């Protein structure tokens, strides 16, 4: 009967712990028209983590967006200290204007 619907009730309900410690590296991420979004993870930690909350955080989708690093294509499997991350650095991101029908 011509029928449809959709939901996706989920904006990412979660949240995550960190140790006080000198002993991690930020990386801000660009994207926005101004705005900046920083990041602190591990130099033995996969990014997958670290992108994966920069998508919660704005509800975008890994997909839609893309990271790269020094102009390179990062994946979530690779790891800051393979590609040198240093302190203080910046990563490469592409927030796309894409709004939703449904609200979280």
């Amino acid at each position: 009967g011509s029928s449809g619907s959709s939901g996706m009730a989920d904006e990412k309900p979660k949240e995550g712990v960190k140790t006080e410690n000198n002993d991690h590296i930020n990386l801000k991420v660009a994207g926005q028209d101004g705005s900046v979004v920083q990041f602190k993870i591990k130099r033995h930690t996969p990014l997958s983590k670290l992108m994966k909350a920069y998508c919660e955080r704005q509800g975008l989708s890994m997909r839609q967006i893309r990271f790269r690093f020094d102009g390179q294509p990062i994946n979530e499997t690779d790891t800051p200290a393979q590609l040198e991350m240093e302190d203080e650095d910046t990563i490469d991101v592409f927030q796309q204007q894409t709004s939703g029908p449904s609200s979280g």
